[PDB]
């Protein structure tokens, strides 16, 4: 029965999707056939990209969020939004996916998705300040602009452009751990709120990947010393590894990594000059010691640079990656609804054979009732 | 690219556990080699079966729960415990699974499991009665006995035996949707609280199976109407379906269904005679109409009878099934920790090819800036 496998569903095919195509051999990423570089160059906001991934066409963007203050204060922004979403079903009357039509599910997904963004902004601002007045928030026109106003009060317009570019680049990247979890839960017929809450739990894992790298301390060493090449040699020669660089993912430079770097220069990020020097120094030394391996910059390197430019703390960066990915999660949940197939793999028992209760270690220490 | 496959990972092998074996061809169920029906015969409490599944042997039972009144009151018992578990990590300082040894991981799982039972008992009791004094709860000896006391105040000892038998029979039944969800989340390295919260979301789905059946109205009609066959025939002749009967799961008889029916008879459940009479009439009529099919009684049929005897309302029954399954979830979470492999399948793109943004319908109603 062992059948000499490798564990972990590694390379197994489970679905056929029409949503998006990460073309790693061609070095491009397309949402419903549209390239990201085209979307960003044409100044398309995140609210409309959400509809494109879910519906398959433009036309009905993300609606404004509605007044509803956050009821969870745990000190961890991931926990606040994970628990807050699950509580929406009773108050708003969300039925199981098995009992509603496609149109109702689409509207429920949009209503809950924009509410999750509102929660993150409230949690970041904290309970030790009064809330931003609603009339001020209503002055803005786009969903992304509302998020920065609810958080910062008087945000910089350049910082709003940076956030809107990052969210587009992270909306959907195929089948990963969190996307798989959302589809598995939805296959059981549960309401949409439960599926989104469960996906956030999977996102919190360190091994999920895609979270902004811990390059902020490294960029501080170069800032003081004034020589980027010296610091890179020092980290490598004391047995450590470089944060933000490693093996290739695409054939070459990640399309997401290129657009983020272009945004940093275009908007005039103060820390841009130091960031470029670090990238050049790191690649020269890494490729010089192993001239046989393909070494390329991680997209997470430039994500940290952009988010820091918009005044995002380090302890808030994982939440920002969650906000953008809601577009991909909602699109896959709706596709899984129409499929109507439960997900259930199998397993093989290789444990002990039959035995009596008294033959197990510790039976002398148990008490039985009369 | 697609090569005529079946979606949904149906029949695929993934893990090869050592925990428990559902012997569907031999009609038996064994935990770590010990038969489920021997454990009930010798009055083994739920606190010790939890240790057997997780540790592989007896010796360290489940500890008492510490005072912690429920902070969430949403009106849905499932939502109350799903959100409450996730909030435990910040206040207790839980670390990611990637950063702790096995000994810490087990202790954290045991601490969270008994707290989940405490939340369910508090949620069921309601906000219109004062809490049970702590000194009264401390008089009981087993975890099951304290759960009933925190909820009902002065529980009947016969009702404690009924619940303690149901929880053993529902501790673990292999690789299902909820158990799969817990392992996937744990493979990312997240903390144990996030994994348990995610599994509860998958459990709430109607298509998961195992939730007690809605047979109570039918048993009410038979009590006043005299016979059982005519009531069963009337339901079948007017286009309805019978609750609690369907296609077989085991070879002939589900062993869990056998032990529950036996428990209802020992403890003198008032509805036993009416229940067993309905089962005989239901199988006879169903098998004569469709003689080519193997029809058997569902385990959910007798689970509803036993829980109703213990004064469990219908809308609380799905939560009771969650309480017992926490033993199996914790065992599989720990096993996945030692494996150290991420779970990540693949998918095949069959969507549209490259196109420009202007070539998508609905482009005319998108607003962009200069």
């Amino acid at each position: 029965v062992p059948e000499n496998f490798v564990p972990g569903l590694d390379g197994v095919v489970a679905f056929t999707t029409e949503i998006a195509e990460p073309d790693k051999d061609g070095g491009a990423l397309r949402y419903r056939g549209v390239d990201i570089e085209d979307l960003v160059s044409q100044r398309v906001t995140f609210g409309d990209v959400w509809a494109l991934l879910v519906d398959g066409n433009f036309g009905s963007g993300l609606p404004p969020a509605e007044p509803f203050p956050l009821p969870i204060h745990s000190g961890d922004v991931r926990v606040d939004v994970q628990a807050g979403l699950a509580m929406l079903a009773p108050i708003w009357g969300y039925a199981p996916l098995l009992d509603i039509d496609d149109a109702t599910a689409r509207q429920q997904l949009a209503r809950a998705s924009v509410m999750a963004l509102s929660y993150v902004a409230q949690s970041a601002r904290g309970i030790y300040q009064p809330a931003v007045p609603q009339r001020i928030i209503d002055e803005k026109s786009t969903v992304t602009a509302r998020f920065m106003t609810r958080w910062q009060g008087e945000p910089d317009p350049r910082h709003i452009e940076a956030i809107d570019a990052y969210w587009v680049s992270a909306a959907e990247h195929g089948m990963n751990a969190s996307t798989f979890t959302a589809r598995v839960i939805a296959s059981t017929g549960a309401d949409v709120a439960a599926a989104l809450s469960g996906a956030i739990g999977a996102m919190s894992g360190p091994l999920h990947g895609g979270a902004p790298a811990r390059v902020l301390p490294m960029l501080d060493e170069v800032e003081r010393a004034g020589d980027a090449r010296s610091v890179v040699k020092g980290i490598l020669d004391r047995g450590e590894k470089l944060m933000g660089f490693g093996h290739r993912v695409y054939r070459a430079e990640d399309p997401r990594a290129r657009v983020l770097r272009a945004a940093a220069e275009r908007l005039g990020a103060p820390r841009y000059e130091v960031a470029v020097a670090v990238e050049q120094a790191a690649l020269s030394e890494l490729r010089e010691r192993r001239p046989d391996r393909a070494i390329e910059t991680n997209v997470e390197f430039w994500a940290a640079v952009v988010l820091d430019f918009a005044r995002v703390p380090a302890n808030m960066m994982p939440a920002m990656f969650t906000c953008g990915r809601t577009a991909g999660w909602c699109a896959h949940i709706l596709e899984q609804k129409r499929l109507g197939k439960l997900v259930r793999p199998s397993a093989i028992y290789v444990g002990p054979g039959p035995r009596s209760p008294e033959s197990v270690d510790g039976w002398e220490r148990v008490l039985t009732t009369a």
